[PDB]
């Protein structure tokens, strides 16, 4: 199953997981520090992922880089 | 399974779930402000995503750009 | 299952869905107006699919360019 | 399973479905407009497709181009 | 399962499938006019596939023509 | 399965086909004239096949080419 | 199955190993002094895998660097 | 689904002899090919190991070898 | 299933296996001396491997360096 | 299923297929002379294969040469 | 359908040491080899992990490395 790298570039970045199923909300939201690396499945409980905050981005479609409100 | 990724470009951008099945409705609709990424997968639930307004969009066929 | 992805150039676009099975008809009409994207799967209920106006898009067999 | 795209390059373009099975026949036949795509997998029901007019063809194999 | 793709060259270009199994026969022969495309599998009833007249042929392995 | 492609460059190539199992003997040959391609599998009745006569042939290995 | 490298580039480097499930918390925590390394699988208990401090990581996506 | 190997004779009486897959190691078949003809040959559930004697032109997956008589 | 090499570039490298599942703790420790070369594989009982000591480490991502104490 | 390919570069070159299986021992021993080439699996029965002699050898990680 | 790792001796008494699978990690095996000698080994139901001592050219699927005595 497929994974995102997300290292985040400011303090209080969220990467949120979405519910799998008919149902979509968030069930859980990790929260990283300024430098912190999380490396997240695709999972039975979650099928989408949103990132808020600035971070930088790897998932086999190459880089991408989320801005921060 | 594969999966999408979507940074919204402006604000009120939304990604749209339609159903899997023999209906096709849309289900759910995900709004991201800009810059915020959303990375979503296909699942027994959503068997084809609509983007609607401003975002840069990674599938494994390459970039592509809706415009609002 | 493999995806396709259809960006509409102009309003009114219609990715449509033809039935999986012995008998072939449309079951579905996705509309897109200019500057949309649709990610659209294969899937039990969809083994053809039609796009109709102008649009840009993307297979793994790489790019190509429907037309009005 | 595999697709082909079918884009017309002139009007009446047809998509022919062979039959899967020890019978060969055409179940079903998809006209095309000029511009008009078709992405057609293969399936349960269709392991041969002829393509008649001409048209713009993509499978795995590359490039190819029907003639009328 | 794979296909291959034939591009008739001229009229009356057969496409013949041979049968799976034990025995080898004949079960269709598809005919394709000038400029007609027929993309077919391999299949339970076709693990042989013959082509006759003149045709640019793709597969997996690369382009080849029958005359 | 793998398959083979053998174009026959002379008249009365055969292309043989050889039994599976514990016994090994030809159970068919298909006669191709000049021109004719043939694009065979390996199937549960053949496990080994062999060409005969003047041809060019390609497989996932590259091409070889048979004399006469 | 999948697996990340971490190398501490700094005493007392984290990685964190977060709960597979309905649920989300880290059940092993295992501390890297400088220059060592883990080699570590996703796995039935483990779904996402958080680095603190300075650290070189290696995935199939590429080179990655935590800051501490 | 297997993998196969390609010959061509360079000479007359070159020789492609299965080995029986199992306990049990033995020739069970013996192919003769003469000059300029090609067998395409798997490994099957009967043949685990393939012997080329006389001189031919081999390509497998791992490229082109040659044997000589 | 996946392996990484390890090649000890001073005496006393240790190769050690944490368990696979719900608990986490070593439960192998293979000593490697300098110019030895261990290729380990995932396995049902080792989910994580951490190299201590200064070796030279290939795996599918490439080649890695642990430094030693 | 992996395969090894041995061509024997002298008389006498020795290709052994060790058992498969808690207990390690040779159970075939195949020679070959000079310019005899031998392509074997790994198999049910022969889970390790050593050879002696000069040999020029290929497997999937590239060419290696024994010396006799 | 295993990896395998192929050992090319550089010197005579190179050992190539199978270590068990499973829960329990002991050396079930040594194969000894002399100079020039090449095994090529998989890992197996038995065999997870593989040591090896003395002078050795080695390839895997991560590459080319040495082992020295
Ligand atoms: N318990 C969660 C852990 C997780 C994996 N990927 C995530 C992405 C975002 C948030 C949480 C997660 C799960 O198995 O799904
Ligand atoms: N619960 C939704 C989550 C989701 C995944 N991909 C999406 C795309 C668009 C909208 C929602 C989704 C599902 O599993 O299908
Ligand atoms: N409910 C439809 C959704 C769909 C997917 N791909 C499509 C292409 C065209 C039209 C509809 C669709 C299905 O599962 O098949
Ligand atoms: N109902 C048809 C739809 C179809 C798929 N590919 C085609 C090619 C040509 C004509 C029809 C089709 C089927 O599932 O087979
Ligand atoms: N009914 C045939 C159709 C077919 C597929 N490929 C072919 C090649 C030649 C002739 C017929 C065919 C089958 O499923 O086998
Ligand atoms: N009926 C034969 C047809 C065949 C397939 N490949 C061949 C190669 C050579 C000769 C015959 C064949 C079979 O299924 O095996
Ligand atoms: N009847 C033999 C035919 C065969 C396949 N590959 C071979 C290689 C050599 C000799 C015979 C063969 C088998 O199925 O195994
Ligand atoms: N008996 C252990 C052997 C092993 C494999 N890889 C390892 C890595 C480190 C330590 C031990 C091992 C197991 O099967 O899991
Ligand atoms: N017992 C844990 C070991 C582990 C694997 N990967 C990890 C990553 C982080 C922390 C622990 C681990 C498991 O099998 O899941
Ligand atoms: N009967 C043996 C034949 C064999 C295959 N590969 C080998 C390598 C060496 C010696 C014998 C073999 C087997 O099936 O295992
Ligand atoms: N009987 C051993 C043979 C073996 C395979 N690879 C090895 C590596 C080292 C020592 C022995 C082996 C086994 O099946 O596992």
């Amino acid at each position: 199953s497929d994974f995102v790298v997300i290292k985040a570039l400011e303090d209080g970045v969220n990467v949120i997981g979405l519910t799998r199923g008919a149902d979509t909300r968030f069930h859980h939201s990790e929260k990283l520090d300024k430098g912190e690396v999380l490396i997240a499945q695709f999972t039975e409980h979650t099928s989408a992922i949103k990132v808020r905050g600035k971070a930088y981005i790897q998932t086999r479609h190459g880089v991408i880089e989320s801005e921060g409100k």
